[PDB]
């Protein structure tokens, strides 16, 4: 199942934090943009134009505050940037920040990062 191949990616960098081959299956595979939801772990990857790929992990669901802050976000960019830390970690001062959805798109270079009101709450370039 090709559900289990994008997750098994996924399930490896948050730990791992490998980012070439990331990046490179990335673009090998999800040529439009994945939504990523940190409330349940679950992701929506729409590919190119050739299916929705629906990933499911840490079912727990509620890891997320509506707390929406722009510079919670940058902080832990700038973080991420410098010592790299940990991809789990980076993801949880993300929920703290309110993202709900994470929202890349590989096709436009953007990563966007949503709350639940869909409200742009921040944006970076994927590299």
């Amino acid at each position: 199942d090709q559900v289990v191949i994008f997750k098994q990616i996924f399930d490896k960098v948050r730990n791992d934090l490998n980012y070439q081959w990331f990046y490179s299956e990335l673009k090998r595979h999800n040529v439009s943009h994945y939504i990523y939801y940190l409330a349940t772990e679950n992701v929506h990857i729409v590919l190119k134009n050739d299916n929705t790929v629906l990933l499911k992990g840490l079912k727990n669901i509620v890891s997320v505050k509506f707390s929406k802050d722009r510079h919670l976000i940058e902080t832990t960019s700038n973080k991420l940037k410098s010592r790299e830390i940990t991809f789990q970690e980076y993801r949880r001062n993300l929920a703290k920040a309110g993202v709900f959805r994470w929202v890349t798109n590989i096709h436009e270079q953007k990563r966007y990062y949503y709350t639940f009101d869909n409200s742009l709450l921040f944006t970076e370039s994927i590299q």
